[PDB]
């Protein structure tokens, strides 16, 4: 058998980088932009 946890916070402004739930857009496409900033050193990806 298994357990499955249900917690409260399912939203359509949910983030994916970390996992944060937000009401408007912008109050969550601005705090993706903490996951979208700084570039990879290296050639990886350039
Ligand atoms: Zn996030």
């Amino acid at each position: 058998g298994s357990s499955g946890s249900s917690g409260t916070g399912e939203k359509p402004y949910k983030c994916n980088e970390c996992g944060k739930v937000f009401t408007q857009n912008s109050h969550l496409a601005r705090h993706r932009g903490i996951h979208t900033g700084e570039k990879p050193s290296g050639p990886s990806s350039g």
